């Protein structure tokens, strides 16, 4: 089912240019294109990049996110899909939109990876739930936590 793998982050971008992370391990110790990123608690990115020795990791903090990362959401009994579309800097909250439903989403429940699309590995933690807004889009608080994100898990579908 699953392939994973530890990595060391030896990179960070410069200051405004797209939040990613470099790891030191690329395809040589079995980085793949369609992997996840582990750290400090949860989902804190999605590959980008993989090279024979390096991976370049795209994290979620990025205002905008255009990689349609598959996550579900769970509301007592019934499980709400869609996918992250971004953050929010100043709240400090993910942007989950295109939701497979207009079920209740309540503060606190439980959001998580769903397999589906390139990120093909479901059940990783994301976050709870923060609020539902319209002007449907949901807000998520990350369970990882984004300082010193020092070593990573890569996880992908085998």
């Amino acid at each position: 089912a699953t392939k994973t793998l530890a990595a060391d982050v030896i990179m960070r971008s410069p200051v405004s240019w797209k939040q990613e992370l470099t790891l030191d391990a690329g395809r040589s110790k079995g980085a793949s294109e369609n992997m996840l990123a582990i750290a400090n608690g949860g989902l804190i990115g999605s590959v980008s990049k993989v090279e024979e020795n390096s991976t370049i990791v795209n994290l979620l903090t990025n205002t905008e996110n255009a990689d349609k990362i598959s996550v579900k959401i769970q509301h007592g009994s019934t499980t709400i899909y869609g996918i992250i579309i971004g953050y929010d800097k100043e709240n400090d909250v993910l942007k989950i939109s295109q939701l497979n439903s207009n079920s209740d989403i309540s503060a606190g429940d439980k959001v998580t990876t769903g397999g589906l699309g390139n990120f093909n590995v479901a059940d990783i933690p994301v976050g709870e739930v923060v609020a539902t807004t319209h002007s449907r889009e949901v807000t998520v608080k990350l369970s990882a936590d984004t300082h010193n994100v020092d070593v990573i898990e890569l996880v992908g579908n085998s």
